[PDB]
DNA sequence: ACTATGACGC
DNA sequence: TGCGTCATA
């Protein structure tokens, strides 16, 4: 139950399983159990993939793969598009379901949502007052109906693997000791299921949850049982999971820092990191960085759950590639105001549900030739939610950066968010 | 030339 | 602070 061992904390992560799919198949039944997916408001190639039914992932299909070639290996495949505005996205459809989810898992515990369609949840609290109005009942299996044992069992059919090692865990918890973190999880899970049906029951929506010592172990248990099913992953598992779990598979080592810990130490697990001593790990990535791989690959991480529902930031963007890159006055001009105006219309909403306001415009754009994500970024006063007058602002800022009469090199992205909010 | 939000260091 | 860079859905 120590902090030293990293097990004071029950956390859980709830991810929409193919949310974008799901929230368009409520709205069209005939989309329902059958193979589907969703592109891009761009029609090239059939578009782009970002989301895709599980019933399509058997045939082979991904997301960032074109849909005409996602196609041939499953015709059956049908298509759903994002609808399009001023020229981009739309995605209001998604952003409320995703609210929807939200108000009800708040309703078990504060939640810190981390995404569209997913939230973390510290549920250490409420697991002390389950165990209190329990009373010392026993937790059977029929409170556990989606829940793997990740680690078990030691020694269609699937579903009877999962029983058998959920029957070993259970045969194998605590009964007196209210504090075992293993007990502790597994109450953890019982909410956990509770929540789950809960959002299907009044949205129809299926999700998938991790529940663990931290967030990087409950996102990473997560992905574990994927569709419809939740995973727990205990502190004595740890060892186990990690022996072959690709290190850049870990929250925040995806990236840069996870490439760099591969290459540097020569590693490609990570329970590999095990064998290092803390100062050779901060010798080489820091004092910061180096205690924080010492104690993740030991299953131990202390970023507390943060209380957020509200965004800190509202923006949007759009990308003018190749031929299509802004040159003119005119077009910058033009597409800045597009940009505004859906600005205006999610900060009115905003300002209308949560009363708080923006004061401040950010501005970033990229110059074709450029390889980063943005050029550069600037920022001014946001004043008045006039869509017309932040174009301008907008405009003002970016003119000064730098030929003089036209753009050159063009720009191939354009980008507003508006943030500071009080 | 295949499309959002959040955090960190300084 | 404001900004470049990094992380990730
Ligand atoms: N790179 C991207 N660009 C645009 N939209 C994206 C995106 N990544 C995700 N989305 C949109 C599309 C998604 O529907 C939604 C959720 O992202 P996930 O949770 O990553 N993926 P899903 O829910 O689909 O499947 P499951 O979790 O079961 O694996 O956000
Ligand atoms: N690579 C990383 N990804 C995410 N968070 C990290 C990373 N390295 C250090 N930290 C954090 C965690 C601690 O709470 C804190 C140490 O005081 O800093
Ligand atoms: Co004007
Ligand atoms: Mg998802
Ligand atoms: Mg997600």
């Amino acid at each position: 139950p120590h902090m030293a061992t990293g097990q004071d904390r029950v956390v859980a992560l709830v991810d929409m399983d193919c949310f974008f799919v799901q929230v368009e198949q409520r709205q069209n039944p005939h989309l329902r159990n059958k193979p589907c997916a969703v592109v891009q408001y761009k029609s090239w190639k059939g578009g782009g993939i970002i989301a895709v039914s599980y019933e399509a992932r058997a045939f082979g299909v991904t997301r960032s793969m074109w849909a005409d070639d996602a196609k041939k290996l499953c015709p059956d495949l049908l298509l759903a598009q994002v609808r399009e505005s001023r020229g981009k996205a739309n995605l209001t459809k998604y952003r409320e379901a995703s609210v929807e989810v939200m108000e009800i898992m708040s309703r078990f515990a504060v939640i810190e949502r981390a995404s569209i369609d997913e939230a973390y949840v510290d549920l250490t609290s409420a697991v002390q007052e389950r165990l209190q109005k329990l009373q010392g009942q026993p937790i059977s299996a029929d409170l556990l109906p989606s829940t793997y044992i990740e680690g078990l069992p030691q020694g269609v059919q699937k579903e009877g693997m999962r029983k058998q090692g959920l029957f070993q865990w259970l045969d194998s918890l605590q009964i007196d000791n209210l504090t075992s973190p293993d007990l502790q999880l597994t109450v953890g899970a019982v909410i956990v299921e509770e929540m789950r049906a809960a959002i299907e029951r009044e949205t129809g929506f299926q999700c998938s949850a991790g529940i663990s010592h931290n967030k990087v172990l409950a996102k990473l248990a997560c992905g574990l049982n994927k569709p419809n099913r939740q995973t727990l992953v205990s502190h004595g598992s740890v060892p186990q999971l990690f022996s072959q779990m690709p290190i850049r598979k870990i929250r925040s080592l995806g990236g840069k820092l996870g490439a760099s810990v591969i290459e540097i130490l020569g590693i490609e697990y990570m329970g590999e990191l095990t064998q290092f001593t803390e100062s050779q790990l901060q010798s080489h990535f820091g004092e910061k960085n180096g205690s924080w791989l010492y104690a993740m690959c030991r299953g131990i991480e202390h970023d507390p759950v943060k209380p957020r529902q509200l965004p800190k930031t509202i923006g949007c963007s759009k990308n003018f590639p190749g031929k299509t890159a802004l040159a003119t006055r005119e077009q910058v001009q033009w597409w800045l105001l597009q940009l505004a105006q859906e600005l205006e219309e999610r900060l009115t909403k905003d300002r209308n549900d949560n009363d708080r306001v923006a004061t401040q415009l950010v501005v970033s754009i990229r110059v074709q030739g450029d390889k980063r994500l943005s050029s550069l970024r600037r920022c001014c006063a946001l004043t008045r939610y006039d869509a017309h007058k932040m174009s301008h602002d907008a405009f003002t800022v970016i003119k000064n950066c730098n030929i003089q009469t036209e753009w050159s090199p063009p720009l191939t992205m354009l980008f507003l968010c508006a943030t500071k909010f009080s």
